[PDB]
């Protein structure tokens, strides 16, 4: 499905491919995770990588 649920991002955070996705794409993670996510693109990844990676 990847809907961007948990488990496509966890992996997509591991190799680093989660930066590839548009910010129209990357919003969608956001969304599911509540975050607040960045007006650019490469700031959605860090939300993202902040919620599963210290």
């Amino acid at each position: 499905k990847v809907e961007y649920s948990e488990e496509e991002l966890k992996t997509h955070i591991s190799k680093g491919t989660l930066g590839k996705f548009t910010v129209p794409m990357l919003k969608e993670a956001c969304r599911a995770y509540g975050l607040k996510s960045g007006l650019k693109k490469q700031e959605l990844l860090e939300a993202l990588t902040k919620h599963f990676q210290d």
